């Protein structure tokens, strides 16, 4: 991997926890849904999905401070004009191309691992082989749907073909159902509220995230919609990318 040397352009604290920067760095081209590494010498490393449309050279990406942890909280001090290291070449398979054909494809991300699919629906492109597009965003509380503003206007670009929802799990917020994707799923509550069932037949859905929340729901879509992970050498209905 050959690091390049970027520039944080802009920083948005969109609470005391989660913020997103924007960086220029001379990066490769990449496919919409892919990661890349950003890095400061502490060299300490970790992988970041890309938020932006891989047409879009204002890279972006949607982080969350770990208190604990050795990187995020050094991001989360960078201002705007200081240098962070990138990975030139991005990588990844949470990509379109590796998504079997479906009328319904369902998007869940939890925090901050929303950032793909908006990457996916920025773009825009390979998408008029499904007839439905459905992105769900879960989080502690609807303070945390940092990005909200975004799939509304997606929604309004998709005219109707995608279906936003977000799910808050502390509070009661209007606009949101209250709950745990997995637990959402199973009360039928997800599919009436957006109005599509999540099936074998129409379905493919993406999980993106908390790794107990990508477990959960894929053993409950298994058990219950006898869904079954996807892979090239055997596909499937479920496609997953754990952020840790
Ligand atoms: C493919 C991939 C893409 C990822 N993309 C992003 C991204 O765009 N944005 C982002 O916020 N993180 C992302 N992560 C997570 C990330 O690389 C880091 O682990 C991170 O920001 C925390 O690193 P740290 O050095 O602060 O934490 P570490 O000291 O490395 O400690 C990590 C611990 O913090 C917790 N944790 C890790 N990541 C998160 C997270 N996203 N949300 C809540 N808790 C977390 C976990 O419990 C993990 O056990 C991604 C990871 C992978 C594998």
């Amino acid at each position: 991997a050959d690091w390049v040397t970027g520039k944080v352009t802009k920083v948005q604290n969109w609470t005391d926890a989660l913020f997103s920067l924007t960086v220029h760095a001379p990066v490769l081209p990449f496919t919409a849904g892919q990661f890349t590494k950003l890095g400061l010498e502490i060299r300490v490393q970790r992988a970041y999905s890309y938020v932006n449309s891989p047409d879009n050279p204002d890279l972006e990406f949607y982080l969350v401070t770990v208190p604990d942890g050795k990187l995020s909280p050094r991001l989360a001090a960078l201002k705007p004009g200081d240098e962070v290291q990138v990975v030139s070449e991005a990588a990844g398979f949470f990509v379109l191309d590796e998504v079997p054909h479906c009328e319904t494809l369902w998007m869940l991300a939890t925090g901050t691992a929303i950032g793909p699919y908006l990457s996916i629906l920025r773009l825009g492109k390979d998408l008029d082989r499904f007839k439905n597009l459905v992105l769900v965003h879960a989080a502690r509380y609807a303070a945390d749907l940092s990005y909200l503003p975004l799939m509304q206007e997606l929604e309004k670009r998709y005219e109707g073909k995608l279906r936003i929802q977000t799910v808050v799990s502390r509070e009661t917020a209007a606009g949101s159902l209250t709950g745990r994707i997995p637990a959402l799923i199973e009360s039928g509550e997800l599919e009436s509220t957006i109005g599509l069932p999540m099936n074998k037949e129409t379905s493919h859905v993406m999980l993106c995230g908390n790794p107990q929340m990508v477990r959960d729901t894929q053993q409950l879509l298994k058990e219950t919609r006898q869904m079954t992970k996807h892979l090239r050498r055997r596909p499937g209905h479920m496609t997953a990318e754990h952020y840790w």
